[PDB]
């Protein structure tokens, strides 16, 4: 294979490096000899990341939903990289948000995941884009199988579908500047994103204030019956985060970066294939394992 | 065959002032449905009332106003009583600012996402108990723009998002016998997409654009891009009834489809192109795009 040269002279900006993919990426690209700028949400996230990495790495406190903070951070990066520009932007920061049946939710429940996963990713992209153009560099967007195949109710799937759409508008707009745009679609991975207990604890808070009608339709025990089911399929979840960082690595360092990478044997052989199937067949296969409502005719 | 007792069934349609929503309100009124036509403007609803039977009611709805949506859902709940709401057609939408991504701020993305996604979701969540009651139909108007990305701006993200929400809703509602249909129109002559309106927004943005971007694209880029939009306004459907016919099948068929494609453009070019890898989409979609004056001026 043909890799790029002068990795040591190139800067990579990564969002959400406190935990998960972003943290392993910051550490992996620091070892590789890139100059990493690791955006962290929390002081302890950045202190633990600094403590584990070389002097080539800098950390910045970034909340991607704070437009002043994003603009300041882009100003800082612009001074520091000067005429090298910014070789690599990895939009990794994301949250699950509330995940529940659609008919349990209000529109406000949809706001948080869209604000981080879409608006935050867009604003960071628009603020760094002049620097990535300058370097003729790489924008890497972290999507989800949830951006090709809808999860249950909540803003996560809409936010990820939207990222897929923005990613393609950006790729086509940037082809003229020699800037490559790569979309990464991970399967299910053990990170801090998706915590069966955290997810069940949010469903229970919603249940507490849910109308009598919905409670009668689903039935008492629905939440706990559907946790016994989530836990039946927690074995088939990747613990190897490097399958995703390897994809970021190829998108950063390959002379021929792919427009889409799929991480996880789950994703390559089940989820993405299922995303190409007509809805009749997706609904058939996805609904086979769903908890029966107590009183569906109580409408 | 078709359902029975069309005359006993209510259909709520958003954005009936103009375009698909207007033709749908009129077509379903003629068909003998009891239409509740949500209009953005007083003059939109006065002209719609004036052209339709006494079976039709109009309500003033801004889908981005959550108080207005909740009030309208209360009004509908009283009026349909125990029939519930047989049909919800989420039709209301706007294009927003359409321009190269590197011209835009995040704020430019907000309006189309607020109408096309948040507005559609909030109207859906407020009417859903009534649609469950009727064991009825939710019909979401997407776009080829929700399967294949248009230029920069929030329209394509909003439409991709609708496609995602549509599938979450279909799967959540299968247990209540509620069917969910997604309509993907090609390009149609409505008030949505107006080459002159689109060019007039690009020019206002140009006026405040950084020296760097202006050098890269070059003076005349916008006007060269209008000469090109106007070269391909022949290949734009004038027959809005191709879309309302799809809504009709989704409302009245015992076997409503999960997705309808309207336009010969959409069936034979756009949707096929949406299944191709990016190398091939970018090849075909970029062939006809205005060369930048100084792309290396970065
Ligand atoms: N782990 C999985 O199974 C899947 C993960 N993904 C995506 O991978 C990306 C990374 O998440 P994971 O590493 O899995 O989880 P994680 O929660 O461990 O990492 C997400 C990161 O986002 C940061 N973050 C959250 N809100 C932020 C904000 N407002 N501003 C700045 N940073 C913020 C957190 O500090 C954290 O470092 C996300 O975009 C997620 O949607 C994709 C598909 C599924
Ligand atoms: N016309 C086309 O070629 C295409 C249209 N579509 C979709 O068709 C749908 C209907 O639009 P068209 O009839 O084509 O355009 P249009 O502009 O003629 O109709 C849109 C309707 O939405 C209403 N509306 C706009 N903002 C609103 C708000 N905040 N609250 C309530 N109502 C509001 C307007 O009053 C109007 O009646 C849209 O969702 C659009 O995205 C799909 C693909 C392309």
């Amino acid at each position: 294979q043909l890799k790029i040269a002068d990795i040591a002279d190139k800067y990579v900006f990564i969002t959400g490096c406190d935990t998960g993919f972003g943290n392993l990426a910051a550490r992996t690209f620091d070892k590789k000899g890139f100059r990493v700028i690791a955006a962290c949400l929390t002081e302890s996230g950045s202190a633990a990341l600094k403590a584990k990495t070389s002097e080539r790495l800098h950390t910045v406190l970034l909340d991607v939903t704070d437009p002043e903070n994003v603009k300041k951070t882009a100003q800082w990066v612009k001074s520091h990289v000067g005429e090298k520009g910014l070789w690599g932007l990895i939009n990794n920061a994301g949250v699950l948000g509330v995940l529940a049946p659609t008919d349990w939710l209000t529109v406000d429940d949809y706001r948080e995941p869209i604000e981080v996963n879409l608006f935050g990713l867009i604003n960071v992209t628009l603020n760094m884009l002049p620097l990535v153009k300058k370097a003729r560099g790489r924008v890497i967007n972290v999507s989800s199988i949830g951006g090709r195949l809808a999860f249950g109710g909540g803003g996560y799937t809409p936010s990820k579908y939207a990222v897929e759409g923005f990613n393609d508008s950006l790729r086509r707009d940037m082809k003229a500047f020699g800037v490559h745009v790569s979309c990464i679609e991970p399967g299910l991975f053990k990170t801090e994103l998706a915590d069966p207990i955290k997810t069940t604890e949010k469903k229970l808070a919603i249940w507490k204030h849910l109308s009598p009608d919905i409670k009668q339709q689903y039935g008492e025990g629905y939440i706990e019956k559907s946790l016994h089911r989530l836990k039946s399929n927690t074995s088939s979840v990747n613990l190897d985060l490097s399958l995703v960082v390897g994809c970021m690595d190829h998108a950063l360092t390959s002379l021929f970066p792919k427009t889409r990478y799929i991480a996880g044997k789950d994703a390559k052989t089940f989820w993405i294939p299922l995303s190409h199937m007509p809805a009749v067949l997706q609904d058939f296969l996805l609904l086979k394992q769903k908890v029966e409502l107590a009183n569906p005719k109580a409408v």
